């Protein structure tokens, strides 16, 4: 048998969450300006601590009530993005925190700086991410999505997460 476990990838517009789905369900990455997936998760199959595991991770469209509702039900663990050229994306973290709390309440939950290989024109200090992150109590994942940095480590964490 297999554990199935419901992902929500969550951050504000064109910070990367619908190219992480892509890239750990399928292994690509296409250089197109906005990646969309056309049913509501993709989904990869995965051993955990011995056991089979279905991760199914729910891409976001963009929300009225009930479209917020039917994304987070049922929603087990939550990767938090951010990007790495976006101050907007940083400074919208503490509140996405509260929207997946008040949707859905507090699972597992992961804060990643995505498309750090941008460095050079990051908007975020490191040590400003790191403190956030230590506020928010998450643990925290620099990745690179378009060169395959600490993709895979996420959603493993996750769902050891949710399993222990
Ligand atoms: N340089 C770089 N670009 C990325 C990375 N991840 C995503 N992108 C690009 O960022 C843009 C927005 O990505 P998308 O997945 O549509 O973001 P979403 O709106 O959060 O779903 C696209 O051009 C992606 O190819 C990354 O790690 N590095
Ligand atoms: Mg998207």
């Amino acid at each position: 048998s297999e554990v199935a476990i419901k992902m929500v990838v969550v951050g504000n517009g064109a910070v990367g969450k619908s190219s992480m789905i892509q890239r750990y369900c399928k292994g690509i990455f296409t250089k197109d300006y906005k990646k969309t997936i056309g049913v509501d998760f993709l989904e990869r199959q995965i051993q955990v601590n011995d056991e089979d595991v279905r991760l199914m991770l729910w891409d976001t469209a963009g929300e009225f009530d009930a479209i917020t509702k039917a994304y987070y039900r049922g929603a087990q663990a939550c990767v938090l993005v951010f990007s790495t050229t976006d101050r907007e994306s940083f400074e919208a973290v503490s509140s996405w925190r509260e929207k997946v709390v008040a949707e859905v309440g507090d699972i597992p939950t992961v804060l990643v700086q995505n498309k750090i290989d941008l460095l050079d024109d990051s908007c975020i200090k490191n040590e400003e991410a790191e403190a956030l992150a230590k506020r928010l109590k998450l643990r925290f994942y620099r990745t690179s999505v378009k060169e395959d940095l600490n993709v895979n480590e996420v959603f493993k964490y996750l769902a050891e997460k949710y399993l222990q």
